[PDB]
């Protein structure tokens, strides 16, 4: 019957994106990967690391601007 086309992901930055096979996101965050299956099934694979624990205060208050991390999405201080 109906079966997956691609893979219909949701950026943490709130932005649900389209993925055919093969296809990747390219944002700063973790690595959004789409493949098939040998039945033809779509997979979202999301390449996910740790991010380094951040000081929102530490920045803010001191002058700085909060910013998103390449590789992973989580809070960072310019």
């Amino acid at each position: 019957g109906s079966m997956a086309t691609a893979c219909t992901i949701q950026l943490r930055g709130g932005q649900i994106m389209t993925l055919k096979r093969d296809e990747t996101l390219q944002d700063g965050c973790d690595t959004h990967f789409c493949k098939v299956n040998e039945r033809g099934e779509y997979f979202w694979e999301k390449r996910v690391t740790g991010c380094p624990p951040f000081d929102e205060h530490k920045c803010l208050a001191e002058g700085g601007k909060i910013m998103k991390i390449p590789g992973t999405c989580c809070d960072t201080c310019e």
